[PDB]
This record gives structure tokens, C-alpha cells and sequence, in this order.
DNA sequence: TGAGGTAGTAGGTTGTA
DNA sequence: ATACAACCTACTACCTCG
DNA sequence: TGAGGTAGTAGGTTGTA
DNA sequence: ATACAACCTACTACCTCG
């Protein structure tokens, strides 16, 4: 079969152990923590030591050969302790970092052309490379005429086993950077008016905007009393501003909102953000261009990390390291365990289909009840081309007609709809102000002919006239009708176009169209395992001090929904209060008991991320109710990818592939082929539980492929993929009493 | 007339110019902020320099004789700059500084009873008087005989004019307090388990708890590996642990929980937090003593602060600066003006009524339409209780009976009840387990023939067996079911009392079912002033990184809500962002529309707080409508009191009863009678609108006077009330669409 | 949670820079 | 890192309502 | 916002103490 | 005051779907 692979290279020859001297630091400000400290103490007395390597075990720094103890820092009276020998077996994380340092230190001497310093160092686990290997396997530069930087970013994360053998786990990545601030830019002259700027003086995270370019020299004494060439001499800050010739004085300054104050900042300061849209707007040959760079298969990421780690080469201060170029042949060398998951078979009307394609050919499994009126606002610009929208949406969902012609693949009647165009609104609203939209939907609601909107919103993108789709959502939202929303582009593409690109558009509206009103179009014959209800999780972050509430999915067994619930208190953080998980749980066993019966027996919880809450709470909860429960965490965000191997050809993996250790296991949920990217996995852990993983793993890639909106499957199993567009949707959430209507699809 | 004055002392004597002596801060340190330190750098270099005054202009110290700028300080770098003689018509805060500084400089030189300390100074505009005046016009301590200590807590804010007049503000409050820490406490072997404590030895905000006592001794090696004692000698904190004794030595550790961890921290050092709740539970004589004088009327805070003054006496340092003993005559000559607002008048259904008590001998204005079914959830031990509450219930509102004998203050057929208990159900829950609570509500939305719940609740006092109230009306806002709920104790008061107390129970609690089905008890006749709608507006923190969503109700000008709309989102810090604003207001303007036809040409927002958004987003907003608005800021908090003069003798004024200057304005909303406390009026402020403040206060007053909840009327005006109701049943918005249903209520 | 007011305790948010 | 000033919020007593 | 995946950029929360 | 590590989120490109 085709065996499986991480990015992880074996290093040949074993680390000895080594010489370590250690320190010591004491808190000597006017705190006492050294853990609030030890980390920026580490930083400190490195730099301070022509970066010689300083390392971190829980309060002892050590150093590898000899440095003077440092009392001039005003925080950290760091002091020698000792000189011994630290046995790797009790310092993995230790003996690790000498690795990565020693692979730093191998990677700043690595010249690229003979002339440029190939690798940009900071002795981090990060390594940006200033040249990328391309697909044709030759290290070259990739920068743009406008300055717009292209680099290949690695981050190393060597580990060490008890014995002293190395495996060096890579993770490559692409980076966008420039050498072009604003100073460079007025000199060529470009407008830099509303563009988000990243100061590079200052280490404060923040987004910071360009309000204008003021007439002003920055050598001019400003409004706060002084020039801002003196601000920067008065703060310590005269180096940044020592080698400034006329020229440069000549520079204008450009005021940049702050988040709280309008700052002034000097130009040659400010690097422009390289946004994605960024090389879009400027360069977008060069940034279509980059797509092939960007986005890699699990070939050329083996061949970027082959390049990197040929430049690597021997390391002759770790006994002569030197790692392998080629991936493992299977991780049972590495301790994992492979596997591919067998595929979930589904149900339509007439029987099992053999992929969601055939369900429009089969129907659908659950009908709603009852006629849908479809009714639909449309911008007056678009008036035809909304009516041949609904045409289209029409002729698929009740005749199943497709262009005026009856297709095999389509079967009639696969939404009771009720929409006849001589009885039915067509409301028209004006594109602009929000109240008009917001007064629009209502007067669409005026009538009780209409169940169901198929509203056409502007485009998502075009910032010009504004966007629809928010007012449109909030007022359906308050009146408890769904509703379909459409593009303009899409409308057009549903008018002109001739090919199957608009049936795809069809089936993934229609496939909206049905979840929306109830209707659940395919499940799942046999769900693998022990279990009666899936529970799904999430407490997304929106911005600053934000929370999502901790909207929580109910699937039954065989993958419809039962249940979500949104908390109306916003929570303190991404851990969920054991009110709340009391209040989602009581939500839970109530909705399956009405749907069957009994409280369930099985409980698996789908966690988006940690599941961080009291255990105790659970085993309260759930042993005063007799219900054996699972919370298996499933991790979006991964920089770990997986690969393939068929006579060493590295490929991207198979959906439903995966990789187990233990109570932690990877696997990949979607099949993307090569020259699109690889397939980025799942990381999927058991808190707490005592099912067996590949049990869980073919239950989460089961909720994974059942995805009721869309013919092609989510990457999330939608337990923490649903809550996720809860989490989105979450002003939008219907007001009336809550159905298994999925609205948010 | 009865003329007003508020808590301030004309000064006789004027403060001379005094020369003063400049210094400079500058930012030492690895930041380089002056703002960030410079009132840390004048609390070390003033309390360095024992006790000698240290005023702070925007970044210049002063001090008011010499001394020598200091350079140990690690952060600051205070210098000598010039000696100079400000003028006060700049320096009006230095000034105030000044005077504060020497009354508080006079207060310490003051002894009670030849010997005790009567003040106790730390130099600011705080003065703790460790003895009280009594009613009695006596100064004795009030200590209980558990070591409890009440004191009574004075704020200074003394005001200097451009001529150099003083004008003493001051305002009187209660301490608790007490000597005995949990080390004198497990002396005495009380048990302090659970309780809530304040650890004096840190300045670190937040809630302690006490989970046990440890068996170990303070002195012994913990599990931090080293002993508590050695723990504190390592913090440069031995000078805590220098003066025990053996005994001392011998005491037991009590672990205490920190919100993130449990902390071990030594029992000389944790005072345990005297709550209200914690004198009424152990010392009750004392806590139910002090209810005369916690709770002020006028006459004894201007006998208080006559005793205050009189201890400040002449200041020699100010020119012989002396103060006066009595209040103001009239509030013109300190610059306001005051006044008494109208009553305003109501309308019941059979014409005015002449207080808020005839109502249920004239009938309501709004009727709802349509019978309302009770269906009552009650506590399976509180059989016979609960029916003969709700009997009472049914028999004021359909029967208008009360104790089977008809009643001339009440008229028949308040409200269309239909109940009938041969056909009604009495659902019984058993206390207990909270998903039985909320199986009990929706075992009694299983039938539809109930529109209405009047569930008994147990106590929300008696932290035993757990309330229903959350539960029950989380359900009952699922399912859009509007419910009045009533603890046990009013149940047994209905059940079993024979006077007019259940009457008055029983008039709040038919107030309450009349708002909650959508009936309107009484309107205004006329609202001062050009309005159309009132917007009400606040945004409350419920606990650390919590924001309640920016609730806002609507009223028309008769005052009779019309739409109250919660964003689903919450938002970030109690400023409004201007997508939330836009949604809001458009609720506003559209449910105006939709009640009346237009858009409202007159808005007057009650924003609960402060008004701290775009003041140019409402000017886009109802410009482009054209719309004229106003701004009110209502804020509750305020340590200002208002009192009244009848020949001198100070007591609490009427409702209705203000003072104002300018745009800012104070109004005492509530009549609250002597030994009951002080009226603690609103601050009324405008900060945008074109209206005068009478009749803006008018309004706010109409507002208060038209709560229709009780028959008693809300401090707040309804505006901000009702969307601080809201803040409170946050989680209890009713599911379904937003209807004119005081739910909240 | 009959309703509301006073009163404490604790704890945040925001401005003022 | 910091700190008061206005403002808030929650929770518990007490007290009263023809 | 047809739907979804990859990919960047920025920015938080939480633990680990 | 601090900082990485795993995790998140949002927004924009690109790309593809019988
Ligand atoms: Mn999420
Ligand atoms: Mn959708
Ligand atoms: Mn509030
Ligand atoms: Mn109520």
C-alpha cells in the first residue's frame, strides 16, 4: 500500500553529552518573579554575548562554553553556578535546543551565489530563507519590480530520544516581506493613502492605518513642541536617526492612526503590511505568479526541505550530526501508527449513493413538509439578471430542469417549492443606505406569501455601494424566515453562462436551500462505534476582548443536527464557566431525550481546540446521569503535514488518511491533488475518554464527509466545523424558537 | 419656599499665591512615558520625604518647602528646576491640591477623647475618622465586641475660585473594618471556612477565598521546598515576619483559593473581608444597630460634617483659612440653580389619577387582547401555599376580590385571566437537580393551554437547595412564555398574613403580569417639551472582560415602550462602535415607523454613563434623516447629595427636586423619608442636544414616574432603567420575535 | 425572584498621556 | 510596569409600601 | 455572500510560573 | 513590566467543483 510519512528527518549519529555551565537569576527589580523575567533575561545576556547560545531549563540558564556573569542588566542579576554534565534522558528540551542552535549556527554560514547570506538567522526554531527552492530545484531570488519580497520560511523543532539519536521535524512555510518603506515610496511617488502600515522600530502589535501625508518636514519643529527627529534623540532613539542625510530630512511626515490617537511617524520608519491583497493590488503578475511557490504539494515541500537540509549538511560540534536526506519509510519507525479510514457510505431517497454527486439524481433523504414560497429582494440594477437566477434555482429545485432541458442527473421535485413568478414578490430595493435594506427585508416580510428569500446581495468584495447581506440576514434573523443569499456574480454566472459551472453553483444552493428549511439531504448508513450523540464546541475569539458565546452542535448518531444553543452571556475567554456547560449539556440530554426517547448513552464532545474546562464538572455531569462521555478535541490551526510514499515518490495523501500515537493522532480529511497545495490535517486529541482513537478518528472523518452544504466534504467534522459557523453566523442566529433549521450554511 | 444646598462649607479667607518649588521627571527607566510614572514617582518621592506635600501640573512636581531631588529612585529621575509663585487662575487643581494637602495636615493634629487618634490621614481626599458623630450629636467609637470596626469615611475635594475663595466640598460615608485577622480568629477557634478574604500585605485586586487550614506550621518546610516564613525573608519581606514571637510561630497554614491557583498564605496576613453579609451573620445586634447611622438622612450628614468642619477649625498655613459651619442658604450664590419639577400627571382608564395607587380602583389605559391562561410550576412541599397564593393572584386580577371579600380600592377585571383550577395545571417539581427544573418547565409548555406561568420559585436567599428562578425563566425564554415568578416567602405571606402587606405584594406583582403580557398601566398625559421618542442606552460589565451587548430601549413620548433590541455580538468595552450604533438606531427609527407612520422628528437618548462614542457618527446619521437628537447622560453613581433648607434646619428634599448649572444637572428622584437615608440623586448631563435642562430633567423625572413595575417609582428614569433590566435578565430575552412584552420586568 | 430605595463590601472600564 | 476619577457592575443586608 | 480547500498577513487567549 | 507554543480568529487573494 502507500505508506505514510511526516516531514521529519533522522539524524544520523547520535548528540554526546555536553559541558553545560549553569546560571542563575534572582529577581532583583522591584518584582521577585524570575519567571515573569527568565525568558527576556535569556534574550538579554544572549545578545549581550555575541549570541552565544543561552538556554532555558525552568530557572537555570546554561551556556556552552564560558561567558561573564552579568550585573549590569537592571532586572536580572544573572551569576555562575556550576560546570557539569547533563545527561539527556531527564533534558530533552535542553539537548533539543542545542540541536536547533547548532543547525542555526551551521545555516548563517551557508552562502547562496557565492555572495548573499542564503539563511536569515535570528537562533529562533524560525528560519527565513532570502532564496526559495523553486519547482524546477533551483535556488533562486524571487522579488518583484516594486520591491515585493518572496521568502521560504522554516521552522526547525529538532527532538532527542533517551539514547541521543536525533529527528529533526521541518516545517516550511512562505513569508511576504519587502525592502521598500514609505520613504522609498514617496520618492517614487506613490499614493499610500488608507494603507495599513507596519512600523519596524517598534515591537507594539497593533494595526496601524495611514491617515495622510502631511506637508510637514520631519526635521520641522511639530505640533507636540519638538521636531520628530528630536522626539526619536530624546527617547534613546538617536541611532535610528544618526545616518539620515538631507535627503532624508527632506522626508515628509505621515500621521498614522494608532487605534486610540492619531501618532506621527516619520517615513522611514513605516514598512508597508504585504498583504495578500497587497500583491494583488500592485503586482498581480507577480502575485499570480507565486501561487505555484506558495502553495506546495507534498513533493516540492519534500524537495524545499531536502534543500534545506543539504545546506545543513554535517554538524562537527554535535560528533559529526549529520541528518538524512529522505523521509521515513513509515512512522512505525517513528512511533506512530498509519492507516487509511474506510469510506462513510451514504443514504439519499432510493438507496446508497456512491459519491454526493448522484444524491440531485437519487433526492433527497429527509423532505420538509409543506410548500416553501420563495420570495426574493433583488438591487433594481440586476432585474433580469435575478430573474434568471430564480429561474435557474426554480427550474432545479421543483421541475428538475436545467437551461429548459430535462438532465439525467437532476430528478423532479426535489424541494416542494411553491414559487409561481405571476403570484410571487419581487421586491427591488436600492443599493445604498443600510435603513433602505433593513426597510426593504421588512417589506418583503409585509406579505405571508413568502417562506423562504433567495435575495441577491452585491458582491463580498467591491467596498463601493454597500454590501446587503448583514442588514438582509439580521432583519430575516428577527423574523424567522432563512434565507438563501446570492452574489450579483453569481446571479450573472446563473444568466450567461452556458457550462456545468453553474450547475455547481446550483447544487451548493440547493443544498442551502434544503438545509435551511429542515430538510436533510443525505446520512450516514452506520456511524462507527458506541455512541448516540455527537456534541460539538467552540468559543472563537473575534477580536480584542471579544468572545463568542459557546455555541454548541447536537448531531445525533447518524449525523443530523438536533440542537445548537447560544449562550446569551458573552464568557470570560476561551474556557467555558460550568454554568454555561451546565446550560449547554441541560440543552443537550433534553433535545435527545424529546427526539428518542431516553438520555443518551454515549456521549462523544468534539472540542474546537482545548478543551481546557473542569474534568470534575464532567464526571459530576455526567455520573449523576449514568452517560458515558468523550471530549476528543479537534485542532484546526497544525503546521505539521502529511505526506505519501509509493517507490519513494512523496504525494499528497488520500481524504481520510491518517497518522495515530497514543491519545493524539493527525489525520487528513480532504483529497487535494497536486498543484493546489497540500492537504493541511486535523490534529485530533482525547482528553478524556475511552474509546479507542481509530473509533474516533472514523467518526470525526464520518462527520466530516456528511457536511449538508456543499457536494464537497468540510475538512472540519462539522460538530466543531457547525459551531464554527455559529460562531460566524452569530448575529444571525433565527429569533424564533429554535428548530433544526441549519441557517448558518 | 423650601430652597436647596448641597454638601459644601464656604471658606472665609482666601488662599495667598504661595511659592512654589518645580521639579522634572524623566523617563529613566527602559520605557521612556513620564505619564506612566509620574504619579508613582510623587507618591515614592513624597512619601520619601516624610510626608512633605508633592503635587502634580501635567508633568511638573511641587512641593511647598525644600527637598532634595532625588536619584535613587530606579525609575525616576526627579530633579530641581525653579522656584516660583503660581497664579491660581491656572493652577486651580494645585490649589485644590494645597488645601486638601493642609486640611488633611490640621486633621492629623486632631485628637478624640485626649488620647486616640481621631483620623486617620494618608494624605489625599479620603479621611477615615475612626469615631463617629452619633445621632445623639456625640463622638463615640463603634466597635463590636467581635472586633468589628464602623467608621465613618469623609471625601475632601476643596474648590478654589479665580479669586482665591475656598469652597470645601465634602461628602460622608460608612466603613467596616476590623482589627482581628484569621490569625486572632484561629486564637479564638472560629471557624473560617469558605470564607472570603482580604490579604493585607499585598495590593493585589481580587477575590480570596479560604478553602481549608492546613495542619502544617507556618514555620515548617512547605511544598514550595522552602518555609512561608523563609518564603517572605527571600521577598525582601522579612520585616513582615521580623517581629513574631513563638507563637506567632505556631500558626497553621491556610490555603486560600486565587482565582488560578491555590495560594498558601500565612493567617497573620489575610483580614477577612467584612461584607454586609458577614456583620449580619455575626455579630447581628451590632449589624441591625448601625442601620441609623450607615444610612444618613440630610440633618445628620450636615450634623456630620458640622463635626468635620469643626475638627478642621482655622488653617494658619492658608492665611488663616477657615471654613464654615453651616451649608448655603440657596445654591445660586455657588453658581447653580434649583427648582422643583412638576409631578407629572397620569392617565389610568377612566381619566387621571392623583397617585399610582388608584389605578386598581380606576382600571389600566392598555388592556392586552385576548384571555391569559395561567399555568403554575410550584415546589412539591408548598401544595396548599402555592394555591392559595395564586388564589389571591386570580382573585385580584379577573375577580378583583381580595381575602373573598370585595374591596373598594379594586375593580373587577384588571386582566382578562383566564384560570379556572378544575382545568388549569399545577405542575410540581421536586427541588433539586437543575435539568428537573428544566424538564418541569417544558413538562408544562407540553399542553397549550397556558399562555401565562406564575411558578413559585424557592428563596434567592437560602444558598441551599438550588433556585429554579434561572433555569426556569432560561426555558420560559425559549419558549416565549411570559411568567411572573414568586418566592416561597411571598407565597406564605399570601397564604397566611390578613393585613394590607400582601395587598402591596399583590398590587407589584399584578403591575408585573399586566407589563409582561403587553398591557401599558398608565401613561402621561403630556411629556414637557419637543420629543418624539426617548432611546435609552447602556452597555454593563458584568464581571473581567465581560461586556453585557449594548441593550437600548425605545419609548414613544407618552413614554410606553416600543421596541428594546440586544445586539447578538458582544462588544468591546462599554463605548458603542458604530456598526452596533447603526443597528440600534436603526431598530429605533424603523419601530417609530412602523408604530406611527414616520420617521420620529425629535430624539432625546438616555445614554446610561457616558456618552464616549462618535459624536460625529449620530451628526452623519440624523443629518442624513434629518433627525434633531439630543444626548442625556443619566449616571447613577455620584457622591453628591442634595439637601433643603426650612430656617436652617437641613432635611432630605422631595422627588422631583433638582439643582443645575449649565450642562450638567443633579435631581433627586425618589421621596425618601428621615431614618431611611439620604436621597442619592441622578447626574443628569448633557452631552449634545439643543433642548434646555429643564425640560430635559422634566423628562428624566417623567421617566422615573412612570415605572410600570410598581407602585412605587424607579430612581433611574425607565430608559436607563430598562436597559440596565435588561443588562440584568441578559440570558432572559423571550426566544421569539421582539414584541412590546416587558418580559423583563 | 412582589417592588423599590438606601447602604456596605469587593471588582472592572475608561479617560488622562 | 502605574493611579486616581468618575463612572460602572454584583452580591449581601435593612427598610418600607392605602 | 454558491460551497469548500489551501495559502498569506495581521492580531488575540492561555498555559507555563 | 515578559515570551514563546499551541492554539485560535479575520480579512484578502487563488483555485476547483460530473
Ligand atoms: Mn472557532
Ligand atoms: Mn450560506
Ligand atoms: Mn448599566
Ligand atoms: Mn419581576
Amino acid at each position: 500500500v502507500s505508506n505514510l510519512t511526516v516531514e521529519a528527518f533522522e539524524g544520523i549519529g547520535s548528540v554526546n553529552p555536553m559541558l553545560f555551565y549553569q546560571y542563575k537569576v534572582t529577581g532583583k527589580g522591584k518584582y521577585d518573579n524570575v519567571y515573569k523575567i527568565i525568558k527576556s533575561a535569556r534574550y538579554k545576556m544572549h545578545s549581550k554575548n555575541r549570541f552565544k547560545p543561552v538556554f532555558i531549563k525552568d530557572d537555570k540558564l546554561y551556556t556552552l562554553e564560558k561567558l561573564p556573569d552579568i550585573e549590569d542588566l537592571d532586572f536580572a542579576n544573572i551569576n555562575f553556578v556550576k560546570s557539569e554534565v547533563l545527561s539527556i534522558e531527564d533534558n530533552m528540551s535542553i539537548y533539543g535546543e542545542v540541536v536547533e542552535y547548532y543547525i542555526n549556527l551551521k545555516l548563517k554560514k551557508v552562502k547562496v551565489l557565492g555572495k548573499y547570506p542564503k539563511y536569515r538567522i535570528n537562533y529562533s526554531k524560525e528560519i527565513l530563507s532570502n532564496t526559495l527552492l523553486t519547482r524546477e530545484l533551483k535556488d533562486e531570488f524571487k522579488k518583484s519590480n516594486k520591491g515585493f519580497n518572496l521568502k521560504r520560511k522554516f521552522r526547525i523543532s529538532p527532538v532527542v530520544n533517551k539514547m541521543g539519536k536525533v529527528i529533526l521535524y521541518l516545517s516550511c512555510s512562505a513569508d511576504f516581506s519587502t525592502n521598500k518603506n514609505i520613504y522609498e515610496m514617496l520618492k517614487e511617488g506613490l499614493e499610500v493613502e488608507g494603507l495599513a502600515v507596519k512600523s519596524e522600530w517598534s515591537n507594539i502589535s497593533g494595526n496601524l492605518v495611514i491617515e495622510s501625508v502631511l506637508e510637514t518636514k520631519i526635521s520641522e519643529p511639530t505640533s507636540l513642541g519638538q521636531s520628530l527627529i528630536d522626539y526619536y534623540k530624546n527617547n534613546n532613539q538617536g541611532y535610528r536617526v544618526k545616518d539620515f542625510t538631507d535627503e532624508d530630512l527632506n522626508a515628509n511626515i505621515v500621521n498614522v492612526r494608532g487605534n486610540k490617537k492619531i501618532y506621527m511617524y516619520i517615513p522611514h520608519a513605516l514598512k508597508p503590511i504585504i498583504t495578500r491583497e497587497y500583491l494583488a493590488k500592485n503586482d498581480p503578475e507577480f502575485s499570480k505568479e507565486i501561487e505555484q511557490l506558495i502553495k506546495m504539494n507534498m513533493n516540492y515541500r519534500y524537495e524545499t526541505l531536502k534543500s534545506f537540509v543539504n545546506d545543513i549538511g554535517v554538524i562537527e560540534e554535535l560528533n559529526n550530526l549529520s541528518f538524512k536526506n529522505k523521509y521515513y519509510e513509515d512512522v512505525k519507525l517513528l512511533g506512530y501508527s498509519s492507516g487509511k479510514i474506510d469510506e462513510p457510505v451514504l443514504m439519499g431517497a432510493k438507496g446508497i449513493i456512491k459519491n454526493k454527486m448522484q444524491i440531485f439524481s437519487n433526492g433527497f433523504y429527509k423532505l420538509p413538509e409543506g410548500k416553501v414560497r420563495f420570495g426574493v429582494l433583488y438591487p433594481k440594477e440586476f432585474d433580469g439578471v435575478s430573474r434568471k437566477a430564480i429561474r435557474a434555482i426554480y427550474d432545479f429545485s421543483k421541475e428538475g430542469k436545467y437551461h429548459g432541458e430535462s438532465n439525467k442527473y437532476i430528478a423532479e421535485h426535489l424541494i416542494n417549492v411553491e414559487f409561481n413568478p405571476k403570484e410571487c414578490i419581487f421586491e427591488g430595493y436600492e443599493l445604498g443606505d443600510i435603513t433602505e435594506y433593513k426597510k426593504a427585508a421588512l417589506k418583503l416580510n409585509n406579505y405571508n406569501n413568502v417562506d423562504f428569500v433567495i435575495a441577491i446581495v452585491p458582491n463580498m468584495s467591491d467596498e463601493e455601494i454597500e454590501n446587503s447581506y448583514n442588514p438582509f440576514k439580521k432583519i430575516w434573523a428577527e423574523l424567522n424566515l432563512p434565507s438563501q443569499m446570492i452574489s450579483v456574480k453569481t446571479a450573472e454566472i446563473f444568466a450567461n453562462s452556458r457550462d456545468n459551472t453553474a450547475l455547481y453553483y446550483l447544487h451548493n444552493i440547493v443544498l442551502g436551500i434544503l438545509g435551511k428549511i429542515g430538510g436533510i439531504p443525505w446520512v450516514v448508513k452506520d456511524m462507527k462505534g458506541d455512541v448516540d450523540c455527537f456534541v460539538g464546541l467552540d468559543v472563537g475569539t473575534r477580536e480584542k476582548g471579544i468572545h463568542y458565546p459557546a455555541c454548541s452542535v447536537v448531531f445525533d448518531k447518524y449525523g443530523k443536527l438536533i440542537n445548537y444553543y447560544k449562550p446569551n452571556i458573552p464568557q470570560n475567554g476561551e474556557k467555558i464557566n460550568t454554568e454555561i456547560l451546565q446550560e449547554i449539556f441541560d440543552k443537550v440530554l433534553i433535545s435527545y431525550e424529546e427526539e428518542n426517547g431516553a438520555y443518551p448513552k454515549n456521549i462523544v464532545i468534539h472540542r474546537a481546540g482545548f478543551s481546557r474546562e473542569d474534568l470534575d464538572w464532567y464526571e459530576n455531569y455526567f455520573g449523576k446521569k449514568n452517560i458515558k462521555f468523550n471530549i476528543i478535541e479537534v485542532k484546526k490551526s497544525t503546521p505539521l503535514k502529511i505526506a505519501s510514499i509509493n517507490e519513494g515518490n512523496i504525494t499528497n495523501p488520500e481524504k481520510g488518511s491518517y497518522i495515530l500515537r497514543g491519545n493524539k493522532a493527525y489525520m487528513v480529511t480532504t483529497d487535494i491533488k497536486e498543484n493546489l497545495g497540500s492537504p493541511k490535517p486535523l490534529k485530533i486529541e482525547k482528553s478524556y475518554g475511552d474509546i479507542d482513537m481509530l473509533t474516533a478518528l472514523s467518526q470525526i472523518y464520518a462527520l466530516t464527509q456528511i457536511h449538508v452544504g456543499a457536494t464537497k466534504s468540510l475538512r472540519l467534522p462539522i460538530t466543531t466545523g457547525y459551531a464554527d459557523k455559529i460562531c460566524k453566523a452569530i448575529e444571525f442566529i433565527p429569533q424564533g424558537r429554535v428548530d433544526n433549521r441549519l441557517f448558518f450554511l
